[PDB]
Parts: C-alpha cells; sequence; structure tokens
C-alpha cells in the first residue's frame, strides 16, 4: 500500500468575493484528520469554531459579519503525510439593511383568524427571496401560502380558519440573504404561537345586534350602532387586533383633519381594534338609545360600556368579527386585518411578482 495523502475541502474558495453569511463555513478532511483549523477576520480577531469528535469536520460556531475579509488556515494529518491550505474570502457588503418584525408574539395564544405576519422596516425588492427565507411549521400540518399586503409586510395563512390547538413555528432566516438591490437581512427571527378557542362575533345590520359565539355557542348578544349611511361599516371578515382600556380616537392619524366636518377627536373606553382603517368595538354611552336600532358612527361598532368591557375581556388577538348586510362594500383584503376577504385562489397564487 503506497502513501495515502490527506485532502482538505472547505465550503468557501480561496479568493472568493460576495460570500453570503447565511451559512457557516466548514472544513473537511479526507484520508486524514484535522490537526489545526483557525479563522480570523481582517483585524486578526479569531472566529469561534468547533472541531468534531472524529476530527473530520470543523465549522464556525458564531455568526459571520458583513463587509469582512476572513482568512482560514487548516492542517490535515494522516498516515501518509500532511496537507495545509490558506484561504481568504470576502463576505457580502450590503448597500442597506432591513430588520424584520414578526407577529403574533412568541408564546402567545391567538384566535383562529390570526395570520403569520412578517414586517420589514424597508421596501423588499425581491419578495421571492424573502418568502424562501421564511420557514413556517404547523402541527397538525396545514397548507398555507404567502401574500403581500404592501411592499414591506407579508402574510401567511391557510385557506380556512386555523383549527384550535394548532402549533405554529416561524423562523425568519433573513440574515445574510440578499433581499434585493443590496438589501440584506439585519438579523433572524424565531417566533412560536398556538391557536386557542374559536371565537366568532357576527354583526348583522338587519338586526343591529353583535352576537359573540364561542366554540359555536352564543354567549353574548350586544345591541350595537354601526356606521351611518354616509360612512358605513364595511361588510366582510375582520381580525381582532390590539385592545385598549381607553384610547383617544384622533381622525388626523388617517389624514382627516380633526377640524373638519368629518373629523373627530374623542376619548373612548374598552376599545378593541378590528381594522387598520379605524374600525373598533368600543364603549359608546352617547348611543345606547341608538344601539340595536339605527346606525350613527363613522364605522366603529358602538356598544354599551358593559358589553364593550366584556368584549375587551373575552376576546383575544386573532378572533374574528364578521359584518354582514350593511349598505357598505367589502373590507379591503389588504387593510391589515382583512386578510380573509381575499379569495383563497388569489391569496394562494400570491403576488411575489
Ligand atoms: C372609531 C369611531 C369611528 O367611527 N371610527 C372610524 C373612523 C374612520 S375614518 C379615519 O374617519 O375614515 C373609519 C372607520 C371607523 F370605524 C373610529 O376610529
Ligand atoms: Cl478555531
Ligand atoms: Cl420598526
Ligand atoms: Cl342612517
Ligand atoms: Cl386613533
Ligand atoms: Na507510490
Ligand atoms: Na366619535
Amino acid at each position: 500500500s503506497d502513501l495515502l495523502v490527506p485532502k482538505l475541502t472547505a465550503s468557501v474558495t480561496d479568493g472568493a468575493v460576495g460570500v453570503t453569511v447565511d451559512a457557516p463555513v466548514s472544513v473537511t478532511a479526507a484520508d486524514g484528520v484535522l490537526a489545526a483549523v483557525t479563522m480570523v477576520n481582517d483585524n486578526g480577531r479569531p472566529v469561534a469554531g468547533r472541531l468534531s469528535p472524529d476530527g473530520l469536520r470543523w465549522s464556525t460556531t458564531e455568526q459571520l459579519g458583513y463587509n469582512r475579509r476572513y482568512t482560514l488556515n487548516a492542517t490535515a494529518l494522516g498516515l501518509g503525510g500532511a496537507a495545509t491550505r490558506q484561504l481568504t474570502f470576502q463576505t457580502s457588503s450590503p448597500a442597506h439593511l432591513t430588520m424584520p418584525y414578526v407577529m403574533p408574539g412568541d408564546g402567545e395564544v391567538v384566535g383562529v383568524g390570526e395570520p403569520v405576519a412578517i414586517r420589514f422596516d424597508e421596501n423588499i425588492a425581491d419578495r421571492g427571496a424573502a418568502e424562501k427565507a421564511i420557514k413556517i411549521t404547523t402541527n397538525p400540518p396545514v397548507e398555507g401560502a404567502f401574500y403581500w399586503l404592501n411592499n414591506r409586510e407579508v402574510r401567511w395563512r391557510p385557506e380556512h380558519f386555523w383549527k384550535p390547538g394548532t402549533a405554529v413555528d416561524v423562523a425568519v432566516n433573513t440574515y445574510g440573504v440578499d433581499l434585493g438591490e443590496g438589501m440584506f437581512g439585519e438579523d433572524n427571527v424565531q417566533t412560536h404561537f398556538t391557536i386557542g378557542d374559536e371565537v366568532i362575533a357576527t354583526a348583522d345590520d338587519n338586526t343591529k345586534i353583535l352576537t359573540v359565539r364561542v366554540n359555536g355557542e352564543v354567549v353574548k348578544s350586544m345591541p350595537t350602532s354601526m356606521g351611518k349611511d354616509s360612512t358605513p361599516t364595511a361588510n366582510g371578515i375582520y381580525i381582532v387586533g390590539s385592545r385598549y382600556k381607553h384610547i383617544i380616537m384622533d381622525s388626523s392619524t388617517y389624514g382627516v383633519p380633526v377640524n373638519s366636518p368629518n373629523g373627530y377627536r374623542t376619548d373612548v373606553d374598552w376599545a378593541t381594534q378590528i381594522s387598520y382603517s379605524g374600525v373598533f368595538v368600543h364603549s359608546a354611552p352617547w348611543s345606547v338609545g341608538a344601539q340595536g336600532h339605527t346606525n350613527t358612527s363613522h364605522g366603529c361598532l358602538n356598544v354599551s360600556p358593559s358589553n364593550a368591557q366584556w368584549f375587551y375581556d373575552h376576546v383575544k388577538r386573532g378572533d374574528i368579527v364578521e359584518v354582514v348586510n350593511t349598505v357598505g362594500g367589502t373590507l379591503p383584503g389588504i387593510d391589515g386585518l382583512g386578510d380573509w376577504n381575499i379569495p383563497w385562489d388569489q391569496w394562494r397564487a400570491g403576488n411575489a411578482k
């Protein structure tokens, strides 16, 4: 048997540029074991690594940085000689960075209508890469798809409402990923949430009653006053959002001056958001005589203080409100909480462009 000679294999090539940092760097020995492996950046600072017990694999154990020039030295020893290699490579230098933000929060329990939300703080030129970098796990597994509400936020939901008890895991692995036009991910995100009870509240303009159903059983019937004809509440499916014991409604947040005929600024109690456009379920003492009879608001579902607080107490983010038989149209699918009004075939087809 003649002298066999160890060989070295690295996941980077000497002289390479634009190396993406979305993966560790590794060195592998063949016909021999690794005796020494070091990796330092342009300033001489070492990079954390781990050699496998069998001595055949060394990998970086920490995140690698943008705009860095790394130098790698590896020595492989064997029964028939040795082999050494020095490799230098330069990582990606982004033109701009973008940090994602994921809802719902880690560990939260949400209703059957809560979609996965990934919001970036910059415009995403390559939506496809963003979608490819986002891995969603569901238990029991269910089909879902991506759909963008605007140039910075994407959503992921199944065809129908979640089944209660479903576990969802979200891993936004955007670090080191070219998201288009030199826009690279600033970090990764990992969120996990669970689907709770089915809570569907239906507001019928014919009866002017807001009926809350938990697991299919009617548990509360609230006389309500919705948007008047000139500013009606839109029919469709609303996703419950944030909740406030009290909040100052200010029309100027939507570009409508407070000092207008259609502007407003008032403080209200027990407000539950259900649309970005400003539809809330809140306490309306000034309209109890109208609640259950005639509509008098700008879209908000007015109810009594008792029922408003009840809604605040018994409804959670992700629960569903459905408005039907109003003089208005359908809530826009891209409102922010109207995801379910987009027909499944359009949502499934996505808009990655
Ligand atoms: C709750 C009280 C109310 O009627 N709205 C509301 C306002 C508007 S807007 C910004 O004037 O067009 C749209 C829909 C609404 F429900 C509240 O904010
Ligand atoms: Cl090392
Ligand atoms: Cl932000
Ligand atoms: Cl009216
Ligand atoms: Cl507001
Ligand atoms: Na020989
Ligand atoms: Na008002």
